[PDB]
């Protein structure tokens, strides 16, 4: 399977070599302009089997839109705890970072949104105590089935996951559902409701005070045979009991074939975030540094659409026009 790659060992020490050089040579930190400008360019010093297998998943993420690259580089010995607070971001220079934003840059460019972990390039994924119930990174509930970002027009492309540290209880997953799987499945008047424009998905309350009631829009986009998607089960809201149904028919069709990866140490998940949702199973936090963590790094294909909501040309996506 060309979408689960394992690096050979010399690939593994030169991906190790060119992040290490990245992260301790490189001028600023990685949320600045010159920072990524230096991962763009250590992208291509990468061995050629490594691009060539990112661009063949760029071209064509598959049945279940998803890869996992093993052998990435981590500094499990030099790890500290796991952290504890919401809103946990990479600001530092490190392995992880290096990682992510060279991938990124190979895939299109990195980008994060200012509202969410404060417009960090490189976001951890963490439980944090109190936080149980919660749907999103610091939850530790089950966290159910979505297009990340689905309200917005610049949602990312690819989300990528490194993992640093494994959960160590055994209980913790995460999810990943293809519409590609889902698609053929599906009844004819689900299909049909679908496509419908009878869907609100609003944004978070994160993300705006609040104006526009979202006008009503389908959950499958593009082509009618290989479509794109844009949900979340837990925000989008049906308008009518056929969307309603459409809903529950999907997430059942996505729960029956959903992927489950447990992610290990310097393996690397991108999550083709057009055709395929994702999720996470419940798991019981200790709490005490030792729990799982992933670091997140979001993809724009087209870093130039959003350019309107990219002050200064940044890697930060705010807001407005307005009129
Ligand atoms: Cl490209
Ligand atoms: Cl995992
Ligand atoms: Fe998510």
């Amino acid at each position: 399977s060309r979408y689960d790659v394992t690096l050979d060992q010399s690939d593994a020490e030169l991906v190790e070599e060119i992040a290490w050089k990245l992260a301790t040579q490189a001028t600023g930190r990685p949320d600045d302009a010159e920072w990524v400008e230096a991962a763009r360019n250590a992208w291509h010093a990468w061995p050629a089997t490594l691009r060539r297998d990112l661009a063949g998943f760029r071209r064509d993420s598959g049945p279940d839109g998803a890869i996992v690259l093993r052998g990435l580089p981590v500094d499990s010995m030099g790890l500290p705890p796991t952290p504890r607070v919401n809103g946990s971001v990479q600001r530092e220079a490190s392995l992880g970072a290096a990682v992510l934003l060279m991938t990124a840059c190979g895939l299109g460019d990195p980008g994060a949104f200012l509202p969410e972990k404060n417009g960090a390039l490189v976001q951890d994924v963490v439980p944090v105590p109190g936080m149980e119930e919660f749907q999103g990174n610091a939850g530790s509930t089950l966290l159910t089935f979505h297009n990340e970002n689905a309200f917005h027009e610049h949602r990312p492309d690819f989300v990528m996951l490194l993992c640093l540290r494994a959960d160590p209880t055994g209980r913790a997953g995460l999810r990943t559902a293809c519409v590609r799987r889902v698609l053929p499945l599906l009844s004819d008047s689900t299909v049909d409701a679908l496509w419908a424009p009878e869907f609100r998905t609003a944004p978070p309350p994160s993300f705006q005070l609040s104006g526009p009631e979202e006008a009503p829009a389908p959950v499958l986009l593009g082509d009618r045979s290989d479509p794109d998607l844009r949900v979340d089960l837990a925000a989008t809201e049906p308008v009518t009991e056929r969307a309603a149904e459409a809903l529950r028919e999907l997430q059942a069709h996505f729960d029956a074939t959903a992927v489950t990866h447990r992610l290990l140490p310097g393996e690397l998940a991108i999550v083709d975030n057009r055709v395929t949702v994702h999720g996470r199973t419940e798991f019981t936090p200790r709490y005490d540094g030792t729990d799982r963590w992933l670091q997140r790094t979001f993809v724009l294909t087209d870093l130039r659409r959003s350019r309107a909501m990219r002050p200064a040309d940044g890697y930060v996506l705010g807001a407005a026009p307005q009129p």
